[PDB]
Order: C-alpha cells, then structure tokens, then sequence
C-alpha cells in the first residue's frame, strides 16, 4: 500500500463542485492500494503515517508528527501511485487493486485513522475529483508497506 | 533525479504570501535532485515530464502529454523526495544532493523545461513556500531516472 502524504495548511476535496471533505492543517494522503495488500499492511502505513515526524515544533524543528500537531488527515484514493512508471511515455496500472477488494481497504485505512482519534476527511472512493491544497513547505513523502 | 507530478486546472507558489511562480491548466512538479545526477539526468526526466501522457484527450482519454494539452508547468524544488522513508519516524536524506548541487541541477532542470518551449513557473529554491494546487482527477505520478 502507498501513502503520498503532503503536509498542508489547508485541502478540500469536490465532487462535482460541492466539498465532501475540507481540512485545515495536517496533512494530504493520497492513498494507492496494491494487489497484495491486506488489513495488516493498511495498520502499519496507517501507523507510519500518523507518526512521522515532520510538523514543525514550538521552535521550528520537524519533530512532531500530525496527531501532536493537532493536524487532520485527508485522504483520497489514487490509483495513480502504484502506476509502473518505469519506462516509456505511458504508465501502465497492473500492481493496482481489484475493484472491489480496493475499496475495502480505503475504507479500512480512513477506519484506522478514525480509530486513532484523528478529525478524519475523504473523498468517494473512486469518484472525478478536484482536490485542492495549500502544500506547506512544500513537505511531501512517499511511504510505502 | 526525482518529479513528482500532479495534474493541475491551476497552481502557485508564494513565499511569504508573495507569488513567486504561476499557472492555469498544467503540472505541478515537485523536483527531487539525488546525490550523483546530473546534467543527462536533468535532461531526461525533463524529456519524460514534458511527454508522460496524462491529460485527457477528445473523448476524455488520458493519452496526451502536457504540451499536446496545451498546458503548462511549475517547477517547485523538494528534497524530501529523495528521501528514504524505509523504517523509523524520521526521515533519511542520504540519497539526496547537498543544498548547493540541488540549487544547481534544479535550476539547469528549469533552463531545459523552458528550452522546450514550455511556459514554465517556478518557486523559490530553499525558500518556505506555500504551494497552492488543484490536483484534477486527481491524478499523481511518481517519475525516477
Ligand atoms: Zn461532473
Ligand atoms: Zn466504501
Ligand atoms: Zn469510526
Ligand atoms: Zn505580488
Ligand atoms: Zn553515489
Ligand atoms: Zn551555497
Ligand atoms: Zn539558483
Ligand atoms: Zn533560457
């Protein structure tokens, strides 16, 4: 499962052209779910996410991480991530996940999140959407299970 | 070298609130410099940048690249891409160019994207910025060379 987090000051999601999520600081997630994913992979991206240490302390030094930061988390499902872009003009999309089973697993992950006591948005899991953000910084990571 | 790309309607980037660099429809590209690239290296992921085909066509198809599209592209620097985000809660730059040989490559990335004739907005290297987007789809690709 790939985690494509950008720290923001702000992010929203729309479809069509209403907000089905908004948050104000914290961070962005962009969610790729693979073939081979399972709740056990979900439970420790969900786990590095929400900790990684890269918000700002009360001296400037990245050392806390989102939930420390009173931040939330917006996720959104994107496919894209777990694309093979190795080669050529045109990525190619076969290490994504079912149909089915994908959903299961976002669903499982903004769960997890919840879970965690974190003010938690989405966007439908497979709908045309506008996702806006303030990326901070910019500070954006690419984690991985 | 690194580009994460976003496909945007719109993007900016300000420092400070000041806009330093923006764009309508187009790609946000967080840039990455690692430790041994070079000038080849810059060249060729501009090439796969400038021609990866994600934007929709007539019939709403993704198979156009940014500059079929009519599109344009801002180059904003991120060193937390070249990041190794394997284990523990703090991030390992190790893979990552120092600050000078980034600023370096990073500008020559810039110079190669406008050679192209390629309306191409920039941020500010190492400044704090703000990175104000709507990623459209969204749609978010990871490119490496
Ligand atoms: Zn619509
Ligand atoms: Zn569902
Ligand atoms: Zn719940
Ligand atoms: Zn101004
Ligand atoms: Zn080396
Ligand atoms: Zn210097
Ligand atoms: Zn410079
Ligand atoms: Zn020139």
């Amino acid at each position: 499962m790939i985690a494509l987090i950008q720290r923001v000051t702000r992010a929203s999601v729309t479809v069509e052209g209403e907000v089905t999520g908004e948050i104000g600081a914290g961070l962005l997630v962009l969610l790729g779910v693979e073939k081979d994913d399972d709740e056990q992979k979900a439970n420790r991206l969900c786990e590095r996410v929400l900790g990684y240490r890269i918000f700002s302390d009360a001296e400037g030094k990245m050392n806390l991480n989102v939930q420390q930061a009173g931040g939330s988390v917006l996720v959104v499902s994107q496919f894209t991530l777990a694309a093979d872009t190795e080669r050529g003009m045109r990525p190619s999309f076969s290490k994504g996940a079912s149909p089915d089973r994908a959903e299961a697993l976002y669903d499982y992950f903004v769960e997890r999140c919840r879970q965690q006591e974190m003010n938690t948005q989405t966007g439908r899991f497979a709908a045309d959407m506008q996702v806006s953000l303030v990326n901070d910084g910019p500070v954006t990571f690419w984690l991985q299970v």
